[PDB]
């Protein structure tokens, strides 16, 4: 007491028809509020700042309900006071919640789950506290500085226009980038000069002083750290992987160079990244993530890089100019982690509101990046504009003239704007692209002639337009804004169509990413248009983990196009997750470097000993056994790594974890298992390199995939014809294989699920616990069911994104596995016939928990030895042993 019974209103970003926010703090029982979407909080105005001592909350039934309550008393940060969570039903009584005293001038309460519906309510809220006489301040604006007026500008500006300054920081960032990689104590081994290019090519040089020192030449920032890596890599048997394991062990002595070395590239650009790399695996980097990447790229020879750091901001200040206010450019926006879909015009919403300090520390982000990028010289690729708008743009500015996009995955896709109009029709098109070529010139400078932009990404609605004059009309108004602007266009299943790409009348500056060259090649129609663009290896699709690569591909089809094609201007990479695999990211690097084709086996022996540090004669046999199997080449179709039945959602006939995946395992599983046992039998001479581990973890957790498959076929075949006992023991089996694939991926930091969301959690500074649980729902989903129901089921993107990870694992894999199986078994001792299971239900359920109030996931790794690991999965878990075993 006491109760706050005058001056209370409420919001609500959602509600189905007649059940709107007012209807929750109306003193009547018999109406609600409910939600229509994915914002199924509400937020409570008090008239002022109470200490609050109770909270009680009324259902509009008897379902089970679960939330979350917050308080704010600046206005700004809201921070978690009460929550339920237990699975008690909610009755005629309400739920009352004691706070502690706690100061709130307003209140958000967010109803995670209904075990009735997808949608939620609140019949009554009442709110009950002492007044403390003061008043909640303003929330002051959004505000972000011009990019003119920051040291950044100066500093972009200086290196643009004396090259004794550019050319000192570069070299000194090269001496900084050496000092980062391998140790600060090696930096002054090294000589760094600039060169110019050999014959129109990028080229460096790795050469010995004459007093013991490394002499490398390039002619820019990357080939400089390109030659770097060249030398650690063949003098000093090191290799740089900052995400998939390293050997830095450097030698005692610097080694000698011996005959100098000249290296060019016949490539005018190499690139990397795919709009989904940004939030199947860099949603929640901080800048020290972010510069150890660029680290890697530089000294992988990348040039060419996919930015959309920031661009919420650029997005804020052109869409401030049509109509809308901050706060309905935030819930326009999506969340952190779904960013790669709101950028190629997919959804909306999802997973935000972000932050009103989300735009000023992006901007910023971005900013760093771009300066350490001048320094290297590697181009980023910013944003093109192609007409893309929310879907109440015309009710802002009805002049407009808009084409619905219709549905992706069962998200609302935006509207764009139709790129051209008639006589007598407001041009919307060229108003906000002119904005918007403008206001991403305020934010981040003039840093790139590189913009991407791709309408009708994976459908979409072309309206009444012509396909050829819409691209003609996007390219003119790109090049309008920057004379020497590129297009870079993505080439996705055929998409854009021979005569959508007929319409760029300025074939030179247009690029063509050609982004799934490793498995579907489709260069020829570019080619054939004189288009210039780019051979690109994508191999992982949405962060699924297991052995996968074609390195004999990479080894013979790079150079063979560029032997048979005059408009290749690159390589590149194109995954949407960069956590798997890195034998094949450094051979399609390497290939950059060469005219030739090589031989991938020899390659892949030398690879293999600078990894390790080390090698015999058994770890080469068992890396050509992997090279014979996991990584033999194929001339089928597929997406991604075969996806583990462990992931899958529980059921009979499983070809699939994920909607467009595949679970066929295209060689002998035996044969795999040999390499499993060498590396087991050589496990304690090689534990001394953390790369050869995560490899070990890599093929056993690979082992147990595929040997699971095998027990799954024989439970379900136990189940169909009655044989309880059996299946008893065979599904008693898998589930304890399971839990050894537990034991073995809590090896890996880089497996585990607490890395992930304390990343999320922690990814902006000073954040309240609002944003912390919410962008860890951003962490969970996206993993997870992706979506909410309509996306994961009728849209068929649940378990897209599923990783072989520890802690989810456990607590979300198994347990379907488990749920699934004692109900199969009820049914088979005379039960009870198994239910259907609401799998997203389950699925959400977990989505939904808070690291806070729930279970806190570990950031740190297990000791558990991989090589008595591999021998228990040899011994019981195993397809070689699987007829002892059954
Ligand atoms: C759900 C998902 O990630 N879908 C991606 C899509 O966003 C991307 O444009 C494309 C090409 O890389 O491939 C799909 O697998
Ligand atoms: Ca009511």
């Amino acid at each position: 007491g006491v109760e706050i019974t005058e001056g209370v209103t409420v919001t609500a970003k959602g509600n189905t028809e007649g059940n709107t926010a007012d209807l929750a703090i109306d003193g009547d029982l018999s109406t609600y509020w409910e939600s229509s979407n994915d914002y199924k909080w509400i937020e409570v105005d008090l008239g002022g700042i109470y200490e609050l001592s109770k909270i009680e909350i009324f259902n509009k039934d008897e379902a089970v309900y679960k939330y979350n309550i917050y308080a704010s008393e600046d206005g700004e940060n809201f921070n978690k006071i009460a929550y339920k969570n237990n699975d008690n039903v909610s009755d005629s009584n309400g739920n009352m919640h004691t706070i502690d005293n706690v100061r709130a001038g307003k209140i958000r309460i967010d109803v995670v789950q209904n075990s009735n519906s997808d949608r939620v309510n609140i019949a009554e809220i009442n709110v009950f506290g002492k007044n403390t006489g003061e008043s909640l301040p303003e929330v002051k604006k959004i505000a972000t500085s011009n990019f003119s007026e920051t040291p950044w500008a100066t500093e972009y500006e200086k290196f643009n226009s004396d090259s004794a300054y550019a050319n000192e920081k570069t070299l000194n960032e090269i001496k900084n980038l050496v000092g980062r990689v391998i140790g600060r104590e090696f930096k002054d081994k090294f000589i760094f000069e600039i060169r110019d290019q050999l014959n129109g090519n990028d080229v460096f040089e790795v050469s010995d002083s004459g007093d013991g020192k490394v002499l490398i030449k390039g002619n820019n920032g990357v080939s400089l750290a390109s030659g770097f890596n060249y030398y650690l890599k063949n003098y000093c048997n090191v290799s740089y992987n900052p995400i998939m394991g390293s050997n830095l062990k450097m030698p005692e002595t610097m080694p000698s160079v011996g005959e100098r070395v000249v290296i060019d590239t016949p490539y005018e650009h190499r690139y990397a990244l795919n709009f989904c790399t940004y939030s199947y695996t860099m949603s929640f980097w901080d800048w020290d993530q972010y510069e150890e990447f660029l680290d890697w790229c530089a000294m992988n020879g990348v040039n060419l890089v996919l930015d959309i750091i920031g661009q919420e901001e650029v997005l804020r200040r052109t869409l401030n100019e049509f109509g809308y206010s901050d706060e309905e450019v935030k819930e326009f926006i999506s969340g952190p982690a779904y960013f790669a879909w709101f950028y190629m015009q997919n959804m909306t919403g999802f997973g935000g509101p972000l932050p009103n300090d989300w735009f000023e520390q992006r901007a910023e982000l971005g900013r760093k990046m771009h300066d350490r990028m001048q320094s290297f010289g590697i181009n980023p690729v910013l944003q093109g504009y192609s007409g893309m708008v929310p879907r109440d743009f015309k009710e802002k500015n009805q002049e407009a003239q808009t084409i619905s996009q219709g549905g992706w995955c069962g998200f609302d896709r935006p509207d764009m704007l139709k790129t051209y109009v008639n006589e007598g029709e407001a041009d919307y098109f060229q108003k906000v692209a002119d904005v918007f070529y403008e206001k991403q010139k305020e934010v981040f400078g003039d840093v790139t002639n590189f913009y991407g932009v791709d309408p009708f990404h994976e459908g979409g609605n072309t309206g009444d337009l012509d396909n050829g004059k819409i691209y003609e009309i996007i390219q003119n108004k790109m090049i309008e804004h920057d004379n020497d602007a590129v297009w870079v266009i993505q080439n996705w299943q055929g998409n854009p169509s021979n005569n959508k790409l007929e319409g760029l009348t300025k074939k030179d500056q247009a690029m063509v990413l050609d982004l799934f060259s490793e498995v579907s090649p489709d260069w020829n129609r570019l080619e054939e248009r004189d288009l210039p663009w780019i051979w690109n290896m994508l191999h992982n699709f949405g962060g699924r983990m297991g052995m996968d690569a074609a390195p004999e591909k990479l080894a013979t089809e790079i150079p063979k196009a560029l032997a048979n094609s005059e408009h290749m201007v690159g390589i590149g990479i194109t995954p949407e997750a960069i956590n798997t695999n890195p034998l094949a990211y450094e051979l399609l690097f390497d290939m950059a470097w060469t005219r030739d084709q090589i031989n991938f086996r020899t390659w892949t022996e030398d690879y293999i000993e600078r990894r390790y540090g080390k090698t015999n004669k058994e770890i080469l046999e068992a890396w050509n056994i992997i090279l014979d199997t996991a990584y033999k080449k194929r001339n089928d179709y597929y997406q991604g790594a075969a996806e583990s039945i462990i992931n899958a959602r529980p059921g009979f006939g499983i070809k699939s974890a994920s909607t467009w995946g595949h679970s066929k395992i295209v060689y002998d599983k035996s044969e795999f298992e040999k390499a499993i046992e060498i590396f087991a039998k050589n496990y304690d001479e090689f534990k001394d390199s953390d790369a050869f581990l995560y490899d070990f973890a890599d093929i056993l957790k690979q082992l147990l995939a595929n040997s699971a498959q095998e027990y799954y076929e024989v439970m379900c075949n136990a189940y169909n014809n009655g044989n309880g006992e059996k299946f008893k023991f065979v599904s008693g089996k898998f589930l304890e294989l399971i839990k050894l694939q537990e034991r073995v991926l809590s090896t890996r930091p880089e497996f585990l699920i607490g890395n992930w969301i304390e990343d999320a959690r922690t990814m902006l500074k000073d954040s309240d616990d609002w944003t912390k649980d919410l962008f860890e729902f951003n962490a969970r989903a996206l993993v997870t069911t992706w979506g909410s129901r309509n996306n994961a089921d009728g849209g068929g993107l649940k378990d897209y994104s599923n990783r072989q990870w520890s802690g989810l694992t456990e607590d979300y894999y198994y347990a379907r596995w488990e749920k699934w199986i004692n109900g199969l078994q009820a049914e088979l001792d005379g039960g009870a016939k198994a239910p259907n299971i609401d799998w997203f239900k389950m699925e959400y359920d977990w989505v939904n928990k808070k690291s806070d109030t729930d279970k806190l996931y570990p950031t740190e790794a297990s000791n558990e030895n991989l090589g008595e690991l591999a021998k228990i999965a040899m011994e019981s878990y195993s397809v070689t042993n699987m007829d002892k075993i059954l």
